[PDB]
């Protein structure tokens, strides 16, 4: 039989292992020849695996690279201007790769050039609340200072934005062992911990969903008109560079000025964690000097797009996509995901060769330049936006398959909660102590829902991955799944040269059983979405979460009862819309289960109602000053791109409102956001009403 | 049989006459009790006629009314401040209506209050080119002057915007007999000409598609947050008032300063048409003083929405809509259209009572507050935007059925050209000298295509009517049809108290045969759109017009050959996209005619490709500073809302470019608009490619 069981049984751990090894022997940095060669390889293999068509979609986008003959580094300088300490020019390469060419040294992609000299201020994680504490409570002024911040907690672009708005003239990012060194585990290559010479790469853009900085709204094709750099979206205005903790120790050890305000500001290095500004009395005349010479360059990138045409609804698209470009070897990020996608294509192709076709079209994507701002997925979606918004059923992401070996982690739209519960009940747990038990059972046990006994945790989609354009801009139901660590006990070698095949094979998943389980979850989800007669979405699950989010946003507002009285701030409209959504979704579910099952139009009709429900939460005017974040329920946090925020428009209107100079205007805007949210929820509910 | 013939034969001239009489006995001004009563009447009658549901959709929108106890008027004042001439406080009411209550006196809706005193400048039609001539050629300065402008040529809101930007402190609008008095025809009530005491009402907003000035983007429902007046969209900043030509004679006769620059600046009054500024030497110390006391008020409006549920595709909507609100009696505008809609509903209801149903759902709308800025249609479409953009097949407008008795006038999307040609070949010409011949034959003879021998003229959609939100904001295929005058030989009594049932019955259409013909065209179009198995759109007709528009915009640019060389301005991408559109549409047409006719999915698929083709020309970012004009091919002219402009983004980038101070920046923006247009055309073409 050709059913989901046939598809799932065909997936093999050993194939994922072979593919991972194959994709991780050399660096695949976006815009390089090596990454074009791998694109062409994947194109060829997807054809052989049996897809109907496989094309490269290329774009010319702004990328960023260090100058090979003018290295980036940081110095301590004395009053003579002698550089008495210099940070490393590269990470010590791992065993057996000390002769690999074209390893890009650690840098912050899209940093401007500069050689700023100044006194250091230590800003903890450089979060919004960290700068509030510095400025408001401690009365420390970052204006004209170089800030040093530890990685962690929030996306690094938000740290740089926060540092900029505090008036910093430069940012040094470093990995603190408190955040990137698990107690009792050995450093690479003897364990999975970050060594002191390890450094996390990564872009520091604030794109807010725009894609290529030079072509917001439109694909960066051959005839594109590009903005000048001065008008580009999202570029930092101050120099930025990342370092490891050996180097960070040398910059922090001399820090004077104020003491850390409390213990949440101290990492694990043998230093005081003084906030500064500047060094202690003896070294008070030494300063920190950055040297950044990286250049921004328009460079060609290549997405691989494979199509498996649907037998019945060829004009309905289920998309499985993840990126291919890596900072260096990409042993976890992204090749642990890409190898899983490759094995999924191979399985689907096996069934197709035997005469099977999915009901709906499946599109498979190998995205480029994800590490430089989600550029490949975003430019392709800008090119194909009309096809995607009228035909896109769902998008399943496929970055790193593993970030630990403890349990499953799923982030998705509420529309997929039921699908995920049902699929995981069918799958075998790969976990020790759960042999012969379902993935649902092990997952629920290890990651209980905070709300419901007997169910597992499923999180909101945030951002920082290739689902962003599909979900937050276009309103296509999206989901992701991977294996994760026990958060009670990211990963230490994230975006370092040490992320290698050997890291995965030795320390994370020697038997490739977690990879296989993630292939089963991602592939199983795609199979159902592409093959179920009725789309496998449950609108009632959206109604439940909308009430939770309405309760939450109301509670935030109600911390200001006087102002709500003074400005007549009511949430009644939003609760009314949520109540209506609950009632209409209940009735729609009855019709879906009860409609005449022989009628394909009532079924195309009701499948269209299911497909366009996520779409209904899109506001074509976007959120304030963020035109490409259009989903009214979910946006990336304005304080942390990685985190999702619910009712983001109301949330941002309320954030720090007690500090606004004109409360009447501020609370007016809260009321405006309540109106927009209530309207959008009611409008989405009405898409599920009887159509005429 | 239940076919289009059955539908068409059921329509009766005598019923349209009875309905017109019924709808025109009392004024139906938006926001008044009389207009609510008529809404309730139409709701009741549409139910009795047999529609499945008929509801009122109400909104609370900004309207504008004169102060009943503080009348608007204009004076000439002497240096003592005696008012030696005053304009009329009302139009002399027509015979038999001198006792009708609640006739709103002539006013310019949305004028601010004020009593500005100054010297007059005469600005011809107050068009962009008229102000260019005043300022650039004649060196006349309007700053701090009261401008007097004759109605005609362009929408009055554009005149007021132009006057404002010239620094005018007030605007007087008047009807010149050159533009509103046909030679050899008698004034009302003895003929169809405007008498000297007649005045044209009308709003002077510049909404650019926004709808209610206080709630752009969102319906003005019960919980709406409204902008303050200071932030409202589209309101004029200087006082404005309309007058007739008896009064205009008194204001113009004393005008001094410069002579008219040529004969195109002189109307038909016995005055010099001096541009001013100010009066001749003897009267040089007299000034003009406006007194405007109208108030803006949020007021409830009511749309009637009737539904005839489709038998096969209930989730596909064909909409027939036109407005119900009038300035006074609405004898032509809009009741000649509303009576036609009423008879169309009655016919459809007759077939429905006999057991018939259309294939797709038909929605019928009686819009409110159209005269105050398309407010009723726009607020309803804002409320229902998600349903309309995923389910809207087509919108057929139904304002005034007649503006003359000469021949047919059709403005529509190219997608409907074939439908209109084929339907009119089936219909009987009502014209004298064409008995027994088709409407197509009489129409082609009297209104030949400027491009193609043997075919009739069909114009682009402009704006200024209720199709605007559906077509230019949401991208739903739209059309309109009415009987019109011979443009070789609008209508004189437009928006005056003299627009009555008697005007129509005596002078325009005594036998109601032109009304019946227009009912046949509008109803026939709705019938086909709602009933044809394959939607009756021909994508190849879009390809033909896109090449015409590309040629036209290229020609405009090529008036600047040096600059095109200097800034490397190429139209190659746009011609390439148009060529591709032509090729793909040709192949799609072959599949449509050749596909397996027994396959309803290939048919729903290909019907969806046809429905979403107009949708593909929408840019979600809108046009520059006009977020609600989103169609890249068609926008209302930025110089005249009534006129359509093709490739509006490129057109506006090129307009008056030789006057821009920074040519590099100006031509950069031309290139950006070429990129956006070429991309959008290619993207629309790709929606017609095979789907997978
Ligand atoms: C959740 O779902 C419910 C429906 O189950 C919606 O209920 C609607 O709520 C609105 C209030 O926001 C009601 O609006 C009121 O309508 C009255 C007229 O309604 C009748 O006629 C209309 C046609 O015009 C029909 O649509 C309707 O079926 C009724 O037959 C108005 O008279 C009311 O205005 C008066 O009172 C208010 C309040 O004091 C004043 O501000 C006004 O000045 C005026 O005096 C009012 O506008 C509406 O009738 C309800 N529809 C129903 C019950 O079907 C909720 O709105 C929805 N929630 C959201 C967020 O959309
Ligand atoms: C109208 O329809 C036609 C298709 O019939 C489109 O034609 C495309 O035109 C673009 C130019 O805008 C061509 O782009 C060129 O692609 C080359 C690679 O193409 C091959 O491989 C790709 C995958 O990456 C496949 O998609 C494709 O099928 C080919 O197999 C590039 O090498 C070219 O770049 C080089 O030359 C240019 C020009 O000098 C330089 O600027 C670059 O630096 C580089 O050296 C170029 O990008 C594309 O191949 C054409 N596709 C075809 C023929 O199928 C038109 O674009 C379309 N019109 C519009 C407005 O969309
Ligand atoms: C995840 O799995 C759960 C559990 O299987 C699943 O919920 C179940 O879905 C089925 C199918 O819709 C439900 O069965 C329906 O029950 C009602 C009431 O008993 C019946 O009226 C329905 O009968 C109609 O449809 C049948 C075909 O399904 C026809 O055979 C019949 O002639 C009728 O037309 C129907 O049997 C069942 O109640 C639920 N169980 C629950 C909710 O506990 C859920 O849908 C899955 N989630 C997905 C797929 O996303
Ligand atoms: C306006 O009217 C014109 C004139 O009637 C109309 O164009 C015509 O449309 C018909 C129907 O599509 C065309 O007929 C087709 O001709 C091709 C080539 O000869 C045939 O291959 C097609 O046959 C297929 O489809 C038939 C059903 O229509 C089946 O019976 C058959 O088995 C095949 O599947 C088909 O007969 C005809 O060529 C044109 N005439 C022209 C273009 O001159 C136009 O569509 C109308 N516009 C509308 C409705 O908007
Ligand atoms: C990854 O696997 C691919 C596919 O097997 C290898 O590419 C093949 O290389 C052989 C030998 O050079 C060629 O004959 C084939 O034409 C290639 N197939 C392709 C590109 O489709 C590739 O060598 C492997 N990479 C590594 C690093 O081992
Ligand atoms: C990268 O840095 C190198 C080395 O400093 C730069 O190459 C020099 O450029 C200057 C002019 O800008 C020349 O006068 C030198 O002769 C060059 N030196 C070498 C070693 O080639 C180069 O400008 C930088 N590359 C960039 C900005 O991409
Ligand atoms: C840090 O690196 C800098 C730059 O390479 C070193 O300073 C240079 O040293 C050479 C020879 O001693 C001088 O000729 C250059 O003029 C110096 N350049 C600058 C910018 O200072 C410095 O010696 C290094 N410091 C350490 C501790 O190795
Ligand atoms: C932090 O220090 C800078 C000075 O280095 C302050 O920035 C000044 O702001 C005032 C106006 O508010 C201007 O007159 C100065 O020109 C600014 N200085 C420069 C050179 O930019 C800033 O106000 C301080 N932050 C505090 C304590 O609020
Ligand atoms: C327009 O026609 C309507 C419908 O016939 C008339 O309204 C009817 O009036 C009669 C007598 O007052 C009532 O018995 C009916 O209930 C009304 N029908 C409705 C409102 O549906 C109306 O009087 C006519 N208007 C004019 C000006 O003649
Ligand atoms: C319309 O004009 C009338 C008449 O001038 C205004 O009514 C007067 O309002 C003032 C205060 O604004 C009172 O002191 C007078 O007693 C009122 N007179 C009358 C005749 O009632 C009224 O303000 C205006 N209405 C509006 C603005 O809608
Ligand atoms: C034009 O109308 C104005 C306002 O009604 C008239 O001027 C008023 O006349 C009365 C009595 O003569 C005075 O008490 C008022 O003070 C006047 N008001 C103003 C604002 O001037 C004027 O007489 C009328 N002119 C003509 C030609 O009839
Ligand atoms: C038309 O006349 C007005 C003066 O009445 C001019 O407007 C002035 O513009 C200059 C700056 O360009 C300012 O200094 C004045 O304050 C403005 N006047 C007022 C009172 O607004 C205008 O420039 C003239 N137009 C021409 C001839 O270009
Ligand atoms: O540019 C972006 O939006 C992010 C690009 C890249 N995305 S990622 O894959 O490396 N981010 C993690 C987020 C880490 C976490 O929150 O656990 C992920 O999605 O796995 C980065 O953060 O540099
Ligand atoms: O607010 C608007 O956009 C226009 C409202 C109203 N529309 S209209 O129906 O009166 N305009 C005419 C345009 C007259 C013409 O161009 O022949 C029409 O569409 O018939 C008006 O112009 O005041
Ligand atoms: C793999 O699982 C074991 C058992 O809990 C754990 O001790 C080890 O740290 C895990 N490896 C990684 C890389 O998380
Ligand atoms: C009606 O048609 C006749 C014949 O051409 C024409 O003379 C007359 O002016 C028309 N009436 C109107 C109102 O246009
Ligand atoms: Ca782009
Ligand atoms: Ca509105
Ligand atoms: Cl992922
Ligand atoms: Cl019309
Ligand atoms: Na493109
Ligand atoms: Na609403
Ligand atoms: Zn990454
Ligand atoms: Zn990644
Ligand atoms: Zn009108
Ligand atoms: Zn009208």
């Amino acid at each position: 039989k050709h059913n989901m069981k046939a598809f799932l049984d065909e997936l093999k751990a050993e194939n994922i292992k072979k593919f991972l090894y194959n994709f991780t022997q050399i660096p695949h940095l976006a815009g390089t020849e090596q990454n074009f060669q791998l694109a062409k390889q994947i194109q060829s293999q997807w054809k052989e695996f049996g897809l109907d068509s496989v094309e490269l979609a290329h774009y010319d986008v702004l990328l960023s690279y260090p100058n090979k003959t003018h290295p980036n580094y940081i110095s301590i300088i004395n009053e003579d201007g002698n550089e008495i300490f210099n940070t490393s020019l590269f990470e010590p390469p791992p065993p057996g790769y000390e002769n690999v060419s074209d390893i890009v040294p650690p840098f912050s992609a899209f940093s401007p050039q500069g050689m700023p000299e100044g006194d250091l201020v230590y800003v903890n994680y450089a979060r919004t609340e960290d700068f509030f504490k510095l400025e408001r409570d401690m009365k420390i002024n970052c204006s004209g200072k170089i800030v040093i911040a530890r990685y962690g907690k929030v996306f690094r672009g938000n740290k740089v934005k926060n540092a900029q708005l505090a008036g910093a003239k430069g940012v040094i990012l470093y990995s603190d062992p408190a955040d990137y060194f698990a107690p009792g585990v050995k450093s690479y290559p003897d364990g999975w911990n970050l060594p002191g010479g390890g450094v996390q790469r990564g872009n520091i853009l604030n794109l807010n969903g725009a894609g290529d900085p030079l072509t917001p709204g439109y694909p960066a094709n051959e005839y594109a008109y590009r903005r000048g750099i001065a008008e580009a979206v999202g570029l930092p205005s101050i120099p930025v560079h990342p370092i490891g903790y050996y180097d960070a120790q040398k910059l922090l050890e001399k820090m004077g000025g104020s003491a850390p305000p409390d213990s949440s500001w101290r990492g694990s290095l043998k230093v005081p964690y003084n906030v500064g500004p500047g060094f202690t009395g003896n070294f008070s005349t030494q300063k920190v000097k950055m040297h950044i010479h990286s250049t921004n360059e328009v460079t060609r990138i290549y997405n691989v797009i494979g199509t498996l045409r649907g037998a019945v609804e060829p004009d309905r698209y289920v998309i499985l996509g993840g990126h291919r470009d890596s900072w260096v070897f990409g042993g976890i990020d992204p090749q642990s995901g890409a190898a899983v996608v490759h094995e999924i294509v191979r399985s689907f192709g096996t069934l197709k060769k035997e005469g099977w076709r999915p009901r709906r079209t499946i599109l498979f994507a190998s995205w480029d330049a994800m590490e430089f701002g989600l550029l490949g997925s975003t430019e392709w979606a800008e090119e194909n936006s009309r096809l995607l918004q009228e035909r896109g059923v769902a998008y399943i992401n496929a970055d790193s398959s593993i970030e630990g070996n403890y349990t499953l982690r799923v982030d998705c739209t509420p529309l997929m909660y039921s699908l995920v519960h049902n699929l995981t009940k069918e799958l075998k747990s790969p976990d020790e102590g759960f042999e012969g038990k379902s993935l649902y059972e092990s997952w629920t046990k290890k990651s209980p829902s905070p709300e419901f006994s007997g169910m597992p945790r499923i999180s909101k989609l945030g951002s920082g991955n290739d689902f962003e354009v599909f979900f937050q801009r276009l309103g296509i139901a999206s989901g992701r799944a991977r294996y994760t660590k026990n958060w009670e006990t990211g990963y230490p070698l994230y975006h370092s040269v040490y992320e290698t095949y050997e890291l995965v094979e030795k320390f994370y998943d020697p038997m490739f059983k977690y990879h296989l389980t993630v292939a089963q979850v991602r592939g199983g989800m795609v199979f159902e979405l592409a093959n179920s007669i009725v789309l496998p979405f449950d609108c009632r699950d959206y109604a439940v979460v909308l009430r939770k989010y309405a309760d939450k946003i109301y509670s935030i507002s109600m911390k200001h009862p006087q102002e709500m009285k003074t400005y007549s701030v009511s949430f009644d409209s939003l609760f009314s819309a949520v109540k209506n959504f609950t009632e209409i979704a209940s009735k729609f579910s009855e019709r879906l289960q009860d409609f005449d099952k022989s009628n394909p139009i009532v079924l195309r009709m009701m499948n269209d109602q299911l497909m366009f429900l996520e779409r209904a939460f899109i506001d074509p005017l976007g959120l304030p000053d963020r035109p490409f974040y259009r989903h009214v329920i979910y946006a990336p946090s304005s304080h942390n791109k990685y985190a999702g925020e619910s009712f983001p428009g109301i949330y941002d209107a309320l954030f720090d409102i007690e500090s606004k100079v004109d409360p009447s205007k501020a609370w007016g805007e809260v009321k405006r956001q309540i109106y927009v949210a209530a309207f959008t929820v009611q409008a989405a509910a009405e898409t599920l009403s009887e159509v005429a």
